[PDB]
């Protein structure tokens, strides 16, 4: 009822587009892109509304008077408090920054908590609150970039909708996402691997004839791979990441791919595109039994799924059909009685794994719309991503860049076997052929002024630096590390 310190939170306000009072969550991407954007969660029915992206974790809330004295647990939010924001998808701050895009500033990330530019100070929305009254769930509320002295606030011009810090004000729910769970609990919004006995539920390698869209149980070093990583997403964007329960539908994704869990009419049982993903074909959930079998609470609800102690039967819901395997590598499919041993266990990925997944997604992405664009125009004498693949390209090679050589050895070797880790990650879904097909398709061009003839000079204005960064970047993918 009240927000601590540590808590997960979206950042929510309403618009009325179209006519109609849709409400929207802010979001940011973090690397390739600082400036926050708005995430709709109204739709949620007929597509997966994108809630991972807006998540922001409470770090700390703190008088003035004690956010000045810095500058030089588990607290409960105060009306007047500054907090600062940890966007949980990117690890970075959300934060007001200097760069404008009419007097404004943008809103977005900063890749350190530094300054007064990544603090907002709270305020009542109403005569109902008061400074220094506990912060209440679902509360309209005010913020105030310290820094800047604006407010968070949402813009509508002129077609789109925008985020920004303006002297308008735009009033702002504080949705809990999360608080507090019991240790070992299994809660939405977890990545993790459904392990069967080892064999685990994953979809193939990249670049596979199966154009990824299937789904296996297989052994040896996937378990260790990205491709087998998961997202438990539940039907709900309040208290999504509370306890899961059994019976309880959910979505599952995956999470390199992108794509979704899902029972087809045509396919089977298959992973599917997001915008494809509709709660029919979509929701799963965990049955303790394949025995025939509430109303949702407004909180962490009870602790019922216990991470690798578990054994969880998974179900279609609307099909009731079973996950089972088909008959090392087996097919997963979808089945009226399945098989005695369908029962999964679940593992908690780690969190440096995670990231690396998630930011596998980002960079697949951004790459494949920059290819996209080359291609568009191959033959041609559909605006091209630059600003954000060079700073994504950036971001990597900061990201893979080897530990300062003079660095005790204790750590330089901990740290330089991560390093290794997070490099076959990304090589394991195929990153490499990713840089290389950037390079290639950009090759294809002798001077910078002859890639201008297909693509102009303002694009072509940054092509030597695109190359350099994919060049320096495919040396930091490979890089041995040892």
């Amino acid at each position: 009822q009240f927000l601590r310190t540590d808590d997960e939170v979206v950042l929510q306000c309403s618009a009325t587009v179209l006519k109609e009072q849709l409400k929207l969550c802010l979001a940011a991407e973090g690397f390739g892109n600082r400036l926050c954007f708005l995430e709709p969660t109204s739709n949620a029915q007929n597509v997966p509304p994108n809630l991972a992206i807006c998540c922001f974790t409470l770090e700390q809330s703190l008088s003035v008077r004690a956010l000045q004295e810095m500058l030089a647990g588990h607290r409960t939010l105060l009306y007047g408090h500054a907090i600062l924001l940890r966007h949980a998808h990117s690890r970075m701050y959300l934060s007001c920054l200097t760069t404008s895009r009419k007097l404004a500033f943008d809103v977005g990330l900063q890749e350190d908590a530094t300054g007064e530019a990544c603090w907002w100070t709270m305020h009542p929305a109403s005569k109902q609150r008061s400074e220094g009254e506990k912060v209440r769930v679902g509360d309209d509320l005010i913020l105030v970039s310290v820094s800047s002295e604006r407010y968070l606030h949402l813009s509508t011009a002129s077609g789109e909708l925008q985020v920004d810090a303006s002297f308008m004000q735009t009033l702002w729910n504080m949705n809990p996402i999360c608080s507090c769970c019991e240790e070992g609990y299994v809660t939405g919004g977890h990545v993790l691997r459904l392990f069967h006995g080892d064999e685990c539920l994953t979809i193939s390698a990249a670049d596979s004839d199966d154009q990824r869209r299937l789904v296996y149980y297989e052994g040896g070093a996937v378990c260790t791979h990205a491709r087998s990583l998961w997202r438990l997403e539940p039907l709900r964007i309040s208290w999504s990441g509370s306890h899961l329960r059994w019976g309880q539908p959910l979505r599952i994704r995956h999470v390199t791919t992108g794509r979704y869990l899902a029972l087809t009419e045509d396919q089977g049982l298959v992973v599917v595109d997001a915008c494809k993903a509709h709660t029919k074909a979509t929701s799963f959930c965990f049955r303790v039994s394949k025995e025939k079998l509430k109303r949702d609470v407004e909180g962490m609800g009870p602790p019922e799924i216990k991470y690798g102690e578990s054994l969880c039967f998974v179900q279609h819901v609307a099909s009731g059909l079973w996950l089972t395997y088909a008959a090392l590598k087996k097919k997963a499919i979808l089945h009226q009685e399945g098989h005695m041993d369908d029962a999964l266990f679940l593992t908690r990925c780690q969190q440096e794994e995670s990231q690396a997944a998630r930011m596998i997604h980002s960079t697949a992405g951004l790459y494949n719309q920059f290819i996209k664009g080359l291609d568009s125009f191959s033959g041609k004498p559909p605006a091209l991503p630059i600003e954000a693949v060079i700073l994504s390209l950036q971001d990597l090679i900061g990201y893979f860049e080897p530990p300062s050589e003079e660095l005790q050895h204790e750590e330089k070797q901990s740290k330089l076997r991560s390093l290794r880790n997070r490099q076959s990650l990304f090589q394991e879904e195929g990153m490499l052929s990713l840089v290389l097909n950037c390079i290639d398709r950009l090759n294809v061009y002798t001077t910078a002024a002859h890639f201008a003839e297909y693509a102009g000079e303002e694009a072509a204005e940054s092509w030597k630096e695109i190359v350099n960064l994919l060049y320096e970047l495919l040396a930091s993918l490979i890089r041995g590390n040892r």
